[PDB]
């Protein structure tokens, strides 16, 4: 035996769970039964005639890459059922032969060197199919003749002989070349797969274009926030290949591999909430029924479990703690229910180890400047904010997927609480795509997929604890402008809108919220202390509203309060909406089955052709109706300013003042004065200190931002980049933002 045999067996275990796969495990037995179950269904529906024109009638079409890819996926599942200890199909000779005969037929009539490598969909021909075929070849290695293996492997080499792409594509090429190299025992190709991870979009941090960024962001296809979509793929592929190679002659040695650990801590951890990977970073994948947020989150945790198997200290331990936490957290969908058998084996080892304690939940405010995203994580809830600009596109829609993703990244707010199923359970095909929470739009009117013309999109982070974001709105599809800001405190998220103007001749509205309700659609809700009707199919306008409370889908932890400073007129409706995933994902594999979900939708009618309209509301997670009414009697936030020039909010209890300055002119908001476009947040601790953080969201100021704070200081300390010129009678300093790429600069002033 040689080292290649060792690697092949190591990969085989990654696929089957290995020989130690304990069948006495509830979730394992449950997964192995599901596996054998699916295998029999396929094997039973196979056309085994020697004159067949397809393997499965439903997937016929030797030239349809979608179907061909699915055919190989089914064969992979069947191979798994025949090689997974515990499966009732383990070692079945007939099943194995039927699979290999299927591969031979597919080789002669569909997947071979006579087909173009670039025919649609290239991804299937060069990456999808080879990944499935490689796995089958490893699983049934001992039953595959030299003649057969040659047709399988020679074909893969034709479609993908080398690694030359970037990001996820490059990572996929690497795993295709790598696993095949193990099968055929080519040390040259294997070393190439290893080196492949050092390339663009993988190990090295991106500073533009595709890849992981130092600030935690992940971009793919040049202008799309994609941590949970293509990012998840780069993570999974990288983790698997690194694990396969670890300890071997081809173990990864590139020092930049340490960046992978940071992906987990900075790119993923802040974007996961009780098992769900936030949709705002999943791109067009939000339109995939088989990839709803928790399904995606499980895959990410599966990768973390994989990394925990070979990562160096103290990362392996940390990853185990993170995985343990998320597994315990997800009471919506069992983590073990949709991950590989080996992942289950490895995960159970972590969960069952009493010496491993679940990691602490993330608690912070993070600005993902490189992908126009922001997140707030707190006990009991998380808020994700999705924006776009001249640097990041509104949404991606290709290959007939996500055709209604219009406003999913246009000032959209996503609130995560104990209703873990909020964005799953067919939310995407039923929600009104024209009314994404937090957005301002021309009613029932779409926008195009693309970057905007405004550079002011971003925000400021105050010591990674609190923050503020903003987006200068300007759609290309129709006339509509506005300044939109969000201020994130402890349990209050203040949304402000100003300068809302349009000549489009279409009613303009701002969506306060749009929440999926319970099955009966009877969630209790109140306004100004009075109970509101809970019936479905009812539209009603609320005038002079100070506050609204909406009971959640869970007994506790999912209520949401809404406070309206100065009062507001709210348009609302409660309805059952029906749709199909096919409507937002027009692919043959997509189910056309109708699904119905209930919603409570609330928005503000700015009218047609508004001029300088505005809005202001406060999201209050986890407060009872009584508590929202109490809040309204003494609101903890105060709107300092809400003009087209500056939007500012103060949270007296925390001593916080946030301010977004929209123009390059000297303006003042409370104690803060700025001479240019900037996002600023200060925290004052009476007679103790005054903290200040500043950023240039435009990422285009080649000089500085001059700030003046109306307080007298005794001394200071600050990030390099900040130059303090005065401490008394008032504080004055400049922030060098040349090439800052939207980062925040912090200073601490001693008061006195
Ligand atoms: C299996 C599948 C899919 O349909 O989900 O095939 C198409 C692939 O397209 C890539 O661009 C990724 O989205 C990648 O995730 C996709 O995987």
């Amino acid at each position: 035996s040689d080292e290649f045999d060792a690697l092949r067996i190591k990969w085989a275990t990654l696929l089957t769970g290995g020989p130690a796969l304990d069948p006495a495990d509830s979730d394992i037995a449950a997964r192995t039964d599901k596996l054998a179950q699916d295998a029999n269904d396929y094997w039973e529906d196979m056309d085994l005639s020697s004159s067949r024109t397809y393997i499965w009638y439903a997937l016929r079409g030797n030239g349809t890459s979608d179907n061909v890819n699915a055919v190989y996926e089914r064969l992979r599942t069947m191979a798994l059922a025949a090689t997974t200890v515990g499966s009732s199909l383990y070692g079945n000779a007939d099943l194995k032969e039927d699979i290999l005969d299927a591969l031979d037929w597919l080789y002669v009539n569909s997947y071979n060197s006579t087909r173009s490598r670039s025919a649609y969909n290239w991804w299937h021909w060069q990456l999808g199919i080879p990944m499935s075929l490689n796995d089958i070849a490893v699983l049934l290695y001992d039953d595959i003749s030299a003649a057969r293996m040659a047709t399988y492997m020679d074909t893969i080499d034709y479609f993908t002989p080398s690694i030359g792409l970037t990001g996820a594509a490059r990572a996929w090429q690497a795993i295709v070349v790598g696993v095949r190299a193990v099968i055929v025992k080519d040390a040259v190709k294997l070393a190439a797969a290893r080196n492949g991870l050092s390339g663009t979009g993988i190990f090295p941090y991106a500073t533009g274009g595709d890849g992981f960024y130092a600030d935690g962001s992940f971009v793919q296809h040049t202008t799309f926030a994609y941590t949970g979509g293509y990012g998840s793929s780069v993570l999974e592929t990288t983790a698997n290949l690194m694990y396969l190679l670890s300890g071997s002659t081809w173990s990864v040695s590139d020092p930049n591999q340490s960046n992978v650990w940071q992906w987990i801590y900075e790119a993923y951890r802040p974007l996961l909430y009780k098992g769900a990977m936030m949709d705002m970073v999943r791109g067009r994948e939000i339109s995939r029924s088989y990839a709803q947020d928790h399904a995606v989150g499980h895959g990410i945790v599966a990768s973390i479990v994989r990394l925990a198997q070979f990562a160096p200290a103290p990362h392996a331990a940390a990853f185990k703690q993170i995985a343990k936490r998320v597994i315990q957290e997800d009471t919506f969908s069992s983590f073990y229910g949709d991950v590989s058998t080996d992942t289950i084996r490895l995960a159970k080892a972590i969960v069952d180890d009493p010496s491993i304690a679940p990691a602490a939940a993330p608690n912070l405010y993070k600005q993902y400047a490189a992908m126009d995203r922001a997140v707030l994580q707190r006990p009991g809830f998380a808020l994700g904010l999705a924006l776009y600009s001249t640097r990041i596109s509104s949404y991606e829609s290709i290959n007939s997927e996500n055709g209604r993703g219009w406003y999913t990244g246009a000032g959209a707010t996503y609130l995560y609480n104990q209703d873990l199923a909020q964005y799953s359970e067919d939310y995407w095909p039923t929600v009104d795509a024209y009314r994404i929470p937090g957005t301002t739009v021309a009613s029932g009117t779409p926008i195009a997929s693309g970057t905007g013309t405004s550079s002011w999109t971003g925000g400021v982070s105050l010591a990674g604890q609190y923050g503020a974001s903003g987006m200068d709105l300007s759609y290309g599809a129709y006339n509509l402008s506005a300044r939109k800001s969000w201020f994130m405190f402890d349990d209050e998220i203040v949304a402000l809108g100003s300068g809302i103007s349009s000549t489009a001749g279409i009613p303009i509205e701002t969506v306060v919220d749009n929440r999926k309700l319970n099955g009966a659609g009877d969630n209790a809700w109140t306004a100004n202390g009075a109970a509101l009707s809970t019936g479905l199919g009812v539209a009603q306008t609320l005038t002079g509203v100070n506050w609204v409370h909406l009971a959640g889908n869970t007994a506790d932890g999912s209520d949401i309060g809404y406070y309206f400073p100065g009062g507001a007129t709210l348009q609302t409706k409660r309805e059952a909406r029906t749709g199909t995933w096919k409507q937002i994902n027009n692919r043959p594999a997509t189910p056309s089955t109708a699904v119905t979900r209930n919603y409570e939708t609330m928005w503000i009618d700015h009218g047609t052709n508004p001029s300088g309209a505005s809005y202001g509301y406060v999201l209050l997670p986890n407060k009872t109706s009584a508590q929202v009414g109490a809040y309204a009697a003494d609101p903890a936030i105060e709107i300092v300013v809400n003009t087209s020039g500056v939007q500012s909010v103060k949270e007296k209890t925390l001593g916080l003042v946030g301010a977004n300055f929209w123009t390059d002119t000297t303006q003042t908001a409370d104690l803060i004065t700025s001479n240019k476009k900037a996002s600023v947040m200060t925290r004052e601790i009476a007679d103790e200190r005054l903290e200040a953080s500043v950023s240039d969201p435009t990422q285009a100021n080649n000089g500085t931002i001059a700030i003046e704070l109306a307080r007298s200081a005794e001394g200071y300390s600050a990030d390099p980049g900040i130059t303090v010129t005065q401490l008394a009678p008032t504080i004055k300093f400049t922030v060098n933002v040349n090439g800052a790429k939207g980062k925040s600069f912090h200073a601490s002033f001693q008061l006195g």
